[PDB]
């Protein structure tokens, strides 16, 4: 995936009008948009088609997939049918759940991102201790795309080590959760940014600002 | 929560027509339906309102919520606005992510179910070794409703031990994944059943048969 400006917009606004406006305003800067459940549960899967029609930006469905293999397969099918380029899947439910998603993505020609360690404080309780093994599981399964935390650069460094230079790594937690764009991009290929852009008075200026830095 | 016949239907059919037809066939037996992302992503969140209108069943949103606190809060907000009575939330992302869901549920008069240990084989890799501690975290947070695996009755037993007899416990993995209805109801208050009913030739007979076995 060639992410324009190394910057992925996390569009977690929950009404259609505002989400469309803000994404439109930053389209000169960003060609890849991460759409998750706050927007999808508010406006429907039809929102993915709408973004493709309006903007011709790649769409990553941030659905943190975390069910049994049979249900993960259905979720991936529904999400790729709607037009997502990629889906984010949790590794902590284990290898069979991840494989189920890889099998659908292989079949429909789309991508899986493996979420390895999360960026919020609570991630320290259980996920962090499992994360290096989760990332190594991903590599053994042939996963090529990963997600790891902007808020813990030492952990993001370790996860880049495990997955190698050829793997693709994107990282949330920049801005509102306290991660730095520059320090993150020493390990991640691209940064994910939501609130620092979408809650700005001038989203385009906020995006331009991050990019210029 | 009083689940009729201790049986919750997991409605994971992916089209509106089949989902409404199958649910209508078993409505005599079941007043609680677990609706997950397979149905919601195929048909929209309006399907929740439509089930309440047609059936008046309780709806548990099986969304395995597993994001950062701020995002979990927005998912719970959207879900309860859509008319879900309860939502399923993962414990593995930690206490702050579960507390975000509890906060919204409290504000809206809804219930959070904490998914401790999952029922599929992959659960053994990472989740199982954290599951007792996740359950203890639930107790510490004041969680009253939990989910644990029919496929590992000794783990389900341990979950019931940790949370005590006054917490409510529901359990998937019955039928298709190899769990036994009667054995699971030694420890769980209610069982979740999907494919054994909704893939049956006569779903009504499948549900009646299950209820008879218990
Ligand atoms: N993907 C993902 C996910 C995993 C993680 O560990 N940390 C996150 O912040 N996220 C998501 O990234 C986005 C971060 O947005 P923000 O820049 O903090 O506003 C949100 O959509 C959040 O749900
Ligand atoms: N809730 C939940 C979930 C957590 C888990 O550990 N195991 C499950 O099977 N489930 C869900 O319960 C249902 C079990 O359905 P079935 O009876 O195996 O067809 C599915 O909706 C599955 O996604």
């Amino acid at each position: 995936m060639d992410v324009m400006n190394r910057l992925i917009l996390a569009m977690d606004l929950m009404n259609r009008d505002d989400a469309l406006r803000v994404t439109g305003e930053v389209r000169e800067y960003i060609d890849t948009v991460k759409i998750g459940y706050p927007l999808v549960l508010s406006e429907g899967m039809d929102i993915i088609a709408e973004f493709r029609k309006r903007f011709g930006c790649r769409i990553i469905a941030a659905f943190a997939v975390a069910d049994i293999p049979e249900t993960n397969e259905k979720i991936c099918r529904a999400t790729f049918k709607a037009g997502a380029d990629a889906i984010i899947v949790h590794g902590f439910p284990g290898a069979d759940s991840v494989r189920a998603c890889l099998n659908v993505a292989e079949e429909m020609g789309r991508e899986v991102f493996l979420l390895t360690e999360m960026s919020h404080p609570g991630a320290e309780m259980f996920i962090q201790g499992a994360a290096d093994e989760i990332a190594r599981m991903g590599v053994d399964l042939g996963v090529k795309n990963y997600v790891g935390p902007s808020t813990r650069p030492e952990r993001l460094s370790r996860l880049r080590e495990i997955i190698g230079q050829d793997s693709f790594l994107i990282s949330p937690g920049v801005g509102a959760q306290g991660g730095d764009p520059g320090e993150t991009l020493r390990f991640a290929d691209a940064i994910i940014v939501g609130r620092s852009i979408y809650l700005a008075d001038n989203p385009a200026a906020a995006a331009a600002g991050i990019i210029e830095s």
